[PDB]
């Protein structure tokens, strides 16, 4: 159930193989959308700030978790506690207009049953699903202006989520790690989900790509082998793009 | 001991106090005439590569050492294996040449007496020696197009060393942590120097920084008081330029 879809500028996908269409825990690449709420409504000033210091009773499931966290910073680690810091300064009401008003997946942030977290957990393999089709379309809108967010909070968002070059062009993307809430795809199978979004740019031509890694876990971490298998089949979608 | 030494565009000094002309060991502020060098020689190439991975027999004395390295995370963390990695690529011969065309310092890189490791062990708390004077001056000139280097050299070096801006102003500085001879040969005074050097500029107009902090050791690094106490002091600085 593994997926390597290309999309052009506007999201529009001109090469899906896998499965494309099924929802999937976005995991860490809603930081993709969270970079968005938290530069538009001014909670993150720019790359280096806020740089929001570790609190006692934080996730500090990473050691690269346990430090003074900037926006660069919290892309970079996956910063989980730095997320719920913009989500709780937000308010439920606001990251519902946001979720909302940018289309994301199936739009439920309601969590996990009983425990009403979903403000700070909904992203974090619960409610809120995305398939990598609408993961594309999402993405072709922030690149094309669409979404209803400024220049500088395309160029912030952009800036924090730089990836290395390919030849001129720029590379932007995200890495993000999930399981299958329990059974929401095929059944129990404590299957690792690697996800690797983004997007390429060379001055007028653009360029959507979203990949995902079905995996038990082991040696390797599901969301760095998509990362690896998207810089190894990018620059041919590019030179056919060219 | 401790000097607050700020200096104009051309590296010259109007304010310094303290024991501005005094040589102390560059410690990981070399990382600034490393990232021309690198740049300058080819072997750097941008922020994100190379990417070189820590190997066995690396120095390990912090954490954040001991994963791939890229020149922004060199920076950062000073570490201090992947400015080894660079110097013995370029070769005795070539990072003789760039310290005397830099005219950094005393420019001494014969290393430790005896040991004959001047390339990978030089601004490490031996044979080189810089002055507050001398750091601002070579400064200067890096921020004046004066050294031998291209636009972009100067370009991605400012980008590995940005620091958060101040009321429109662009930050660029680098810490750094040695210690002094206590005259027992080649001895360690205790007298922990911390160092935040640098540059601020807004359009036409560029301030050099240069500033020491002698204490005791402690739990924390010298060089975090120094970078605090140039950020307070900085904005009036920059309002007396303007």
């Amino acid at each position: 159930t593994g997926c390597m879809l290309f999309a052009d500028g506007s999201g529009k996908p001109f090469s899906a193989q896998g499965d494309c269409a099924s929802q999937l825990p976005p995991a860490s690449t809603f930081k993709i959308p969270l970079a968005l709420m938290g530069y538009d409504s001014g909670f993150l000033v720019d790359e280096q700030l806020p740089a929001l210091p570790f609190k006692a009773g934080d996730p500090d499931f990473l050691p690269e978790w346990k430090q003074t966290t900037t926006p660069s910073r919290w892309m970079t680690y996956s910063v989980i506690w730095y997320s719920q810091r913009l989500t709780e300064w937000l308010g439920a009401a606001r990251f519902q207009q946001y979720v909302d008003r940018f289309d994301y997946g199936n739009r439920d942030l309601s969590g996990n049953p009983g425990k009403h977290d979903g403000l700070t957990q909904a992203w974090l393999s619960s409610s809120l699903a995305i398939s990598p089709q609408e993961q594309a379309r999402f993405l072709g809108k922030l690149v094309s202006g669409k979404l209803p967010v400024s220049a500088q909070t395309l160029q912030h968002t952009a800036n924090i989520l730089r990836q290395p070059d390919i030849d001129g062009w720029q590379i932007h993307g995200k890495t993000g790690t999930g399981y299958p809430k329990l059974l929401d795809g095929s059944l129990d199978r404590d299957q690792q989900i690697g996800w690797f979004v983004g997007w390429a740019s060379k001055q007028d031509q653009k360029l959507i790509f979203v990949h995902t890694v079905i995996q038990k876990p082991g040696k390797q971490f599901a969301s760095l082998r998509a990362r690896e298998e998207v810089f190894a089949a990018l620059p041919e979608q590019l030179k056919k793009l060219v």
